[PDB]
């Protein structure tokens, strides 16, 4: 081509390479947004002689008609055929290739349904024509919207002869069979092939069958067929249809308005699970999350007030929950979760600790160290010996998160008091994490050593046996981090009082242990023979 694209100058969007979506008419392409870099999708047209009269009434549709359920237009180009563009929020198209999964949960796809007959019932002036597979698209929030108006146009004054001839080269152009010649009934036959694709006929209600036979026929209008679907048992039975009525108002009810939605959000979430598995992906990572997220955090500041402080953990375990399962994390999610640290709720952090590591990754290592540590640390110090044992036992999986000061040199200071700690349970634990961590200290094998031993000595000093077996346990384990030379200089009465103590059971393991130690030490003895 001779001519210059608009698409090449000046253009307010940049467009991927490889279209995601092709069709006869149209590619679908993701781009941004330049100025903004607001994420969109950008169609472009197939134009050529025979469909350019259905591309341009697209592209006048597009920008003269406002209605919620359509891909919301940004801006449309038509001066350049092959730059003829018409470019939307971020859309999705349907995955079809995975309708198998999404019918397993029949609410999700009963309430997508709702969601394209809601936009029906703001076309209804307007005959579309067009209702298809291809039709079908998500947007960011997970809602079913609308794409394609070729045929698209106004019933007042509308000749049946001259959209027929349209609707004939239409359906010509797609290699597709015309549903019918009626304007009036072509949008009810169209849905009701759309509704069956969507639902295979042993998972379509029992009380929707006759209703959606009727449409397919063209028997009924739209805004008919749906006044009948909202009086059955079904449609009133689905509690997505009713919950997200409640999420979509969510921004007009007062504060403790909207904590009832979450509430509800919550009780489904306990209740039934599973109806928020296998749907359309948006509705959970970018509508319910961030709007519980938000909640969280006002919650939170109410915290420390001293409202709704009972709903904290249960709304943060969804939150932790969903957005862990779903590998999506809202902007600020690390400002939540560090806020969250800092609530001296024992219920919240023992959740916490729970999905700790989890969230390294989701937050960095530097923002782990940085904001989370200080107040995770801290548990070991507090007067619930249940959250004191538990941050305990989580420091092995946050420590490759920590800088070389907290480390090497505070880490220990606190493993050192846990180990006197008036519960048994942490005192025996504290051997076996000091035991688990002291090679990933940056000191010398020396001092590695150094430290076990003394930490080895000091449990098996204990009052109680079961720091003296978790002792010769570690010892039994450390073998490997002694050399012949230490065992001999040190470890030997280290492990050998343990062969006196007062506890049958652990002279009996310190006998074993102190034998291998001394075969390891009687092998490299032997082995020597320079003179």
């Amino acid at each position: 081509p001779l001519h210059m694209s608009i698409s090449n100058f000046q253009f307010p969007y940049t467009i991927e390479e490889t279209a995601i979506t092709e069709t006869a008419l149209w590619q679908c392409f993701d781009g941004t947004r330049k100025a903004d870099s607001l994420p969109v999708t950008v169609f472009k047209a197939k134009r050529s002689p025979e469909n350019e009269s259905l591309i341009l009434n697209a592209v006048h549709k597009s920008k003269i008609l406002k209605i919620p359920g359509l891909c919301t237009v940004l801006e449309t180009f038509d001066s350049d055929p092959q730059s003829t563009f018409i470019v939307t929020e971020r859309v999705v198209p349907f995955p079809w290739d995975n309708l198998g999964s999404l019918s397993q949960n029949k609410f999700g796809v009963e309430l997508g349904i709702s969601q394209l007959l809601a936009t029906l019932g703001f076309l209804k002036n307007f005959v579309l024509g067009t209702l298809s597979k291809d039709s079908v698209f998500i947007n960011i929030k997970g809602e079913w919207v609308l794409f394609g108006l070729e045929l698209c146009s106004s019933k007042e004054g509308l000749s049946a002869f001259e959209f027929a001839s349209r609707a004939r080269s239409y359906y010509n152009i797609i290699g597709s069979q015309l549903p019918c010649e009626d304007p009036n009934t072509i949008d009810s036959m169209g849905l009701g092939l759309l509704i069956k694709s969507l639902m295979a006929p042993s998972c379509l209600p029992k009380d929707w069958i006759v209703n959606v036979n009727m449409i397919s026929d063209g028997k009924i209008t739209i805004e008919n067929f749906r006044k009948r679907l909202e009086n059955t048992e079904t449609w009133r039975s689905n509690p997505l249809i009713n919950f997200y009525q409640e999420l979509r108002e969510l921004h007009i009810k007062d504060p403790q308005g909207k904590l009832v939605v979450m509430s509800n959000l919550e009780n489904l979430y306990l209740e039934s699970r599973e109806i928020f598995r296998n749907l359309t992906p948006g509705m959970i990572e970018n509508f319910i999350i961030p709007e519980l997220c938000e909640i969280i955090k006002l919650l939170m500041t109410q915290s420390i007030s001293s409202n709704a402080s009972h709903k904290l953990v249960p709304f943060l375990a969804i939150v932790l929950d969903l957005t862990s399962e779903t590998n999506t994390f809202p902007v600020g999610f690390n400002d939540l979760i560090t806020q969250s640290f800092k609530l001296p709720d024992r219920q919240v952090r023992f959740l916490l600790l729970i999905y700790l590591p989890k969230l390294i990754g989701p937050l960095s290592k530097s923002e782990i160290s940085s904001r989370i540590y200080p107040h995770f640390i801290q548990g070991l110090t507090d007067s619930d010996a249940t959250l004191r044992l538990q941050t305990l036992k989580t420091i092995p999986c946050i420590v490759s998160c920590l800088t070389e000061r907290q480390l090497n040199n505070e880490l220990l200071r606190f493993l050192a008091k846990t180990q006197v700690d008036s519960d048994v349970e942490i005192r025996t634990w504290t051997v076996i994490i000091i035991s688990k961590i002291s090679t990933i200290l940056s000191t010398s094998v020396g001092n590695r050593s150094n430290i076990l031993a003394t930490a080895f000595t000091k449990s098996l000093k204990d009052p109680q046996v079961k720091p003296r077996l978790a002792a010769l346990y570690g010892l039994e384990k450390s073998i490997e981090l002694f050399d012949v030379n230490t065992i001999a200089n040190k470890i030997l009465t280290v492990i050998a009082p343990g062969l006196l103590d007062k506890s049958p059971i652990v002279r009996g393991r310190a006998k074993i242990l102190f034998e291998e130690y001394l075969e390891k030490l009687e092998k490299e003895a032997q082995l020597i023979q320079t003179n």
